[PDB]
């Protein structure tokens, strides 16, 4: 049994990046000791991303490997830092080591690079990898030292050529007995091996395992182009996210803050801009220490930008407009509101919003902040959707892909700090990252490729890991696809497209509570139930659009009332067939005014059906008041739209058979009766002003 | 101005029939002398009805003229009586005597004879009537006495014969100055001249007016054919019947009674015969002075005749029922029954009574006994319709005809007691009538003629007026014309043909007084109203007629009722459509239920529509209870159709809205409650027994 206290981890890492930070907590975890060799040096090793070179590492590893060239009592892993993690422990290590019979072995892969020519002198084998991988190998210090001292080349000349000319020469090969880790027994390379690799899961700590040749490596190493499905591996290897412990390096459970620069992008139309708006003033972070930058690429919305911008001038610290007649496309203007931030040190932190963002979770900016991260984006899902602010996984072409565990990451089965290769919506991004790491002005723009990716590519051609949170629920996404611009209020056409937030704005905030019991709902007549159904901005947004329409019902216009015999009772009212509004009022009735018919009214069932839903307006003027008579519906929905006294003086709802008058109606509020039999019933006169109601005859 | 104390009426009677009495009062209510010849002698003048005779008259007409040979100062007016009428006073009489310049003036008919053969010798006349009648003539007493003193035949020669061939003596009738009342101007003939007759009325007096010659005769002769014609007339002239003082003969306003022998008649199956035989017993009249005879013909009526007889047994003095096991004709049980009052010289009156006739009035008896006639009818018609038991007219054939004054009389526009050519289904006839003018016992049988048109033409031969009352409303004739007796209650049918009679039987005593208010229909629970609809005899009936049928629901069997959002909610029931009773279940809805559901439901308009009526059976060994459900229907009625605690025990109607349940339903009330949204309802289990209730869901 080898001791581990005779193993020394030797990798190469010119800066501290957040790759080389993964590596060491990863060998940390498992007690190992590692030497880190070129830190603070200028890497010279060349373009390893897009070509060969490496060869700094061989000659820092060969000046370091002169103490060691006696040392047969050491042995020695090198392995790469950036894009590599450690998923075993260093007594199996030396355990499957010595099972090896090797006293240097070199990991393997499927590729013979950079000389494709030399395949032909690699050793048969059956079934395992050929081929010789220069980052990671392990063997006794003297082998080892007896390699690298032969190195006497340029910096950026290719380490893994080095090492594979020595290890074809057949007589050196059997010499120093040089081997290959065919089966990914101790090395495992992600570069034409993704389809071998699953992850294996444990209580507290995760692992890989190769389902090819059926073994668990020690080392994961994610060479060529494979660095973000090896960020995905180490989200979780190998204590990133275990079932039992949840994320190994999120805060989980949660004097003058960082001063921030907000920037907010309005570049479509997007529905409830107002609330938006109106929910900065409600971010729980101290506002003289924000900075405000709002883009306004739409005309539409100018208007409520200038509603909200003297309470937005009144909050924040200082705030900037740039708004279309700037004629700045999207990719401009997140380029121009991030170097903002770039170009001033007193900006600590980036926050970029866009407009489709709901943030429900309003201390959102504290969160991330507290997570001491580069990049990092609260997750936001559209409701009941899977669609969310984040890639899991990127195709060949860079395009979205679904990654394994997307889903249970988006209906947070698995909570935590994920490194995602794909952010977009809301994000914080530390602003000396800014200044040191991506300092050029072309973050969003230069190409043509989309700028919200464009943004992402920086970053990952930079290192820089972008981290999603879903440790807390943060909010939601708007849905914008086909908003529908033409109305005086288009917001009143959302309730299909974003039902929750429509309801936030149009039903009665006191709705819900009144059909959980809690004796908010009344009977002022025998059967005549009395609950608060509309908000007062969608009573006035909903009579500001029939105004708006402006051809009310006159003479020969017919209504579907039962009086006398008779079906001749008409009133001057609007229909909502004639505005394009019947298919959104029958939502808000089978959403709302069903459950709430069903529970006042024990063994009834509905599904809401209902031909005659119109608007009546009442005047002293035109037509005041109505005259007794049936509905032709099962029950009736009556609506007030507006204030008893401001608006109008006059009666409201007489109910003859019982002598019971509704005399003062509360404006969001809806009658409930019977339309047949018992309820003849009387709209009195108003006597002055203008009075309007919603009505519906459901269930015919 | 001749002095009317020098006129004298002589006519001729040999017994004070009814004709002869007509014709006295017209005559003393214009103040006339009459003198009557051959009172008590026998007539020898033969059959003036059918043949030639009548020189009785002139022989005893010449007798009493030697008294008058020399009487210038006398005018005497020969007439007929039977068939004669006075309808003017001597006064204006004796102006238009004198205005024709004539001696002795005959009356002027438009036949010649008996002998057609002189009509050549007549003078000729323009275009009145040109031939002689001697039914009335008018002259001065000396030139009357030397025309019958000529007479030397036979008392059954005719004596128009005489007086036309003295007539037709060219040289008498110039020396005597004989004369023709061509116009009509003092004497109408009706044969030959019923177009020319009209009816003219005044305040207190009727005459008759002539249209071909604008003339208004003092006499009225119904010679001939025309004695009926002339019945017609005398109804109303000269004060019969008047405008102002009503009829001037009956009794208008009205110590043992006279003994009565009572048959009554049940030639055909007919309705609500129970009803009619316990009516029997309601006849305000003496019953010890009554003898029932009761002839059935309809072994369909032999049971209702065995539970009614002990009841009538007791009652009444003697009791005789012929059944139909004795094989007779109507013919000859009417011969029967009349014969056996007839035979006894006890039997002061005859009442005859059919089964389709209703008495409402319980004096009719005593009310045509006062009236003091050989035979009297009191006038019965058809519920809203004109039929009747009497004819006013005849057609040539003796058949039906509508006479002038029948809708008036119908319609009691006109009351009194009337001359009539027909009568049925119930009359009074005079025991002494019966033995000395009509003693034959073929009264209805003889020929092949109508029973009851054969008795009509019995005493129309005889001179025997038929009266008909309508001076009181005495009751209603049943339909029977197409009564189905294939039923187990073929009287629950009814409704339709006898209503009155039918909402009798079966509606509620209570019903219409709690249709008209008066606080009886009860509301126990919110909108649940509760009001009597059928009698304990409806109940027991439809219950019957149910039970009889069988054939009761079971699995599969589809109500509808919704109840958690299915129709899946079955009663064990009998639907009206099964047994062929809906039709007349919806009149019972249309005309019963209707109204009052429009009266408890202000506003509400009905036409009691209803697709779903059925008798639901609950028992604890099939199915004694119904699960809460709504019924599809507006609203719903459910009458119960047993008593609680003698047939069943158990509970009835649970509303569940209300916590309210009706526990102890009554027999023939009806609950009225909505069938939608608000009265969500449960039919307690029965626990022990029967229940029975009968449900209509209307207007669905
Ligand atoms: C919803 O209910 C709350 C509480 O029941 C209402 O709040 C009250 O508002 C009145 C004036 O409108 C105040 O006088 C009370 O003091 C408030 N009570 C509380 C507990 O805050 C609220 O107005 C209701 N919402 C609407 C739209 O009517
Ligand atoms: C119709 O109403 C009358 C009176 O309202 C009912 O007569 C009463 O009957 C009860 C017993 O049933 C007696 O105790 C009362 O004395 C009666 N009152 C009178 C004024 O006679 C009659 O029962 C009702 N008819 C039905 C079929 O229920
Ligand atoms: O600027 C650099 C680039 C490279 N490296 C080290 O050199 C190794 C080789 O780089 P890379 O993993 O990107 O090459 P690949 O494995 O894809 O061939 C990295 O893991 C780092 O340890 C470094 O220290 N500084
Ligand atoms: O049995 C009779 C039949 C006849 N008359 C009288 O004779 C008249 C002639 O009879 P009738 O009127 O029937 O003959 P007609 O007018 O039809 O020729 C009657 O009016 C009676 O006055 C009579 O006294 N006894
Ligand atoms: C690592 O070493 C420390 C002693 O410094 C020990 O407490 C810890 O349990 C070790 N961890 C593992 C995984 O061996
Ligand atoms: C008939 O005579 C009586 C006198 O006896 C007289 O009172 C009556 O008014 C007279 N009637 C007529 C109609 O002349
Ligand atoms: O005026 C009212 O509140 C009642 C109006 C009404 O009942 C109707 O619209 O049919
Ligand atoms: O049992 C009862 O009285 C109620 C029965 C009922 O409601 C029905 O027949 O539908
Ligand atoms: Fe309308
Ligand atoms: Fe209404
Ligand atoms: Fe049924
Ligand atoms: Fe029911
Ligand atoms: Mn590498
Ligand atoms: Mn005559």
């Amino acid at each position: 049994p080898v001791n581990p206290e005779k193993l020394l981890v030797i990798t190469v890492a010119t800066a501290e990046t957040e790759g080389y930070l993964r590596f060491l907590r990863s060998a940390e975890f498992f007690n190992y000791t590692v030497r880190t060799l070129g830190l603070g040096e200028e890497w010279r090793g060349g373009d390893v991303a897009r070509t060969v070179g490496g060869g700094q590492k061989v000659r820092w590893l060969k000046k370091e490997m002169e103490k060691y060239a006696d040392r047969e009592d050491m042995i020695i892993m090198f392995v790469d830092s950036y894009d590599v993690i450690l998923a075993g422990s260093p007594t199996e290590l030396l355990k499957k080591f010595v099972q090896s019979g090797s006293r240097l072995l070199f990991s393997a892969e499927s590729f013979c690079w950079p000389e494709w020519g030399l395949a032909e002198q690699y050793p048969e084998v059956g079934t395992g990898k050929r081929f010789l991988n220069s980052g990671g190998f392990i063997g006794f210090a003297t082998t080892i030292h007896q390699i690298v001292r032969q190195w006497k080349y340029k910096d950026d000349d290719d380490d893994q050529l080095f090492y594979t000319r020595l290890y074809l020469d057949p007589g050196l090969r059997e010499k120093l007995s040089l081997n290959l880790d065919h089966k990914s027994r101790i090395f495992q390379n992600l570069n034409g091996a993704l389809d071998e690799v699953v992850l294996k899961f444990d209580r507290n700590r995760v692992r890989i395992r190769n389902v090819a040749y059926d073994t668990l490596p020690i080392v994961v190493h994610g060479n060529g182009p494979t660095k973000l499905q090896l960020n995905y591996l180490g989200n979780y290897v190998p204590n990133g996210w275990t079932p039992e412990g949840g994320c190994g390096f999120c805060n989980q459970d949660r004097q003058p803050p960082p001063r921030v620069f907000l920037a907010v992008f309005v570049e479509q139309p997007t529905p409830f801009l107002p609330r938006f708006l109106q929910r900065l003033l409600l971010l729980d972070y101290p506002p003289d220490r924000v900075t405000l930058f709002l883009h306004n690429n739409e005309v539409f919305h100018e208007p409520h930008i200038a509603d909200s911008w003297p309470q937005l001038q009144d909050h924040f610290s200082a705030v900037k407009l740039v708004g279309p007649e700037e004629a700045l496309s999207p990719g401009e203007a997140r380029d121009m509101a991030m170097d903002l931030c770039r170009q001033d040190p007193e900006c600590e932190f980036y926050f970029s919003l866009d407009a489709d963002a709901v943030l429900t979770n309003l201390q959102t900016l504290r969160i991330l902040i507290e997570e001491n991260r580069k990049v990092i984006a609260p997750m936001l899902s559209r409701h009941g959707k899977l669609w969310s602010n984040f890639w899991g996984a990127l195709s060949p072409d860079e395009y979205y892909a679904r990654s394994e565990d997307y889903v249970e990451l988006v209906q947070r089965k698995r909570v935590g700090v994920w490194n995602v290769p794909y952010i977009s919506q809301a994000y914080v991004i530390r602003g000396d990252t800014l200044r040191m790491e991506l300092p050029q002005r072309d973050v969003f723009s230069g190409s043509d490729t989309d700028p919200d990716m464009a943004f992402c590519k920086s970053f990952r051609d930079k290192g820089i890991f972008l981290h999603l949170s879903n440790q807390h629920e943060f909010g939601r996404l708007l849905a914008t696809s086909r908003y529908d611009t033409e109305h005086l209020h288009p917001d009143l056409w959302q309730i299909f497209d974003n039902p929750v937030d429509w309801k936030e704005q149009y039903i009665h905030e006191n709705y819900s509570r009144a059909l959980e019991g809690e004796g908010i709902v009344e009977q002022p007549c025998p059967d005549v139930y009395w609950f608060p159904l509309l908000s007062e901005q969608m009573c006035d947004e909903l009579v500001a659009e029939m105004e708006h329409y402006g051809q009310w019902s006159g003479g020969r216009h017919e209504d579907s009332r039962l009086a006398g015999g008779y079906e001749n009772v008409p009133t001057v009212d609007i229909h909502m067939k004639q505005v394009g509004y019947e298919d959104q009022w029958l939502q808000l009735l089978r959403t709302y005014v069903g459950p709430m018919t069903e529970s006042l009214f024990p063994g009834y069932h509905t599904k809401a059906r209902a031909v005659m839903n119109f608007v009546v307006r009442y005047r002293p003027d035109e037509q005041p008041s109505l005259r007794p008579h049936h509905d032709s519906s099962t029950f009736t929905l009556n609506v007030a739209l507006n204030h008893k006294g401001l608006d109008y003086e006059g009666g409201g709802c007489r109910f003859l058979r019982y002598d019971c008058v509704i005399s003062s109606p509360r404006k969001g509020w809806a009658l409930l009766h019977p339309g047949r039999l018992t309820h003849y019933h009387e709209g009195l006169p108003t006597t002055w002003g203008t009075r309007y109601i919603m009505v519906s005859f459901v269930d015919p």
